């Protein structure tokens, strides 16, 4: 049970490269349009461990992050052997979540049992491939 603000919208945010003018804060704009060409979509350089972080600006207690993946060409399963990370006020991790896949789908739900946290990163695994994120939400714990 999440509140139904998106405290992520329109905060800090910052990744390990961009590419192709695929600005970080783009995944906090509020439009989750995941066509590239719509310019609501980020993008790193192809590079190992590409990441994405978002600075909630102060400690929230976080119930839901929720990724919408890049949707045009057929580039979808760039986001696949990633970590969404969790992390406090001093950069440490609080949290953290694996996932193999999408499977296709265009967003992941993922759900963190009222981890206390002030940045939300989005950690890709791999190696020589760019991160790309239409949209990341972030909402508290229902109190
Ligand atoms: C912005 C660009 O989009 C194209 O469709 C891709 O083939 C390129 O790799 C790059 O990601
Ligand atoms: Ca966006
Ligand atoms: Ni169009």
């Amino acid at each position: 049970p999440v509140e139904t603000e998106n405290i992520a919208r329109g905060k800090q945010a910052s990744q390990s490269s961009t590419a192709y003018g695929g600005a970080a804060t783009r995944a906090v704009d509020g439009n989750v349009d995941s066509d590239y060409g719509h310019h609501s979509v980020t993008h790193t350089n192809f590079e190992d461990n590409a990441w994405w972080q978002v600075d909630l600006g102060k400690t929230e207690n976080v119930g839901k992050v929720k990724l919408y993946n890049r949707g045009d060409g057929n580039v979808a399963n760039r986001l696949s052997n990633f970590d969404v990370v969790l992390l406090n006020e001093a950069k440490q991790e609080v949290a953290r979540q694996h996932f193999d896949s999408l499977n296709g789908k265009a967003e992941l739900e993922v759900f963190f049992t009222a981890k206390d946290a002030r940045y939300v990163k989005v950690e890709l695994k791999t190696k020589n491939t760019p991160l790309s994120l239409a949209e990341v939400e972030v909402f508290r714990s229902a109190t």
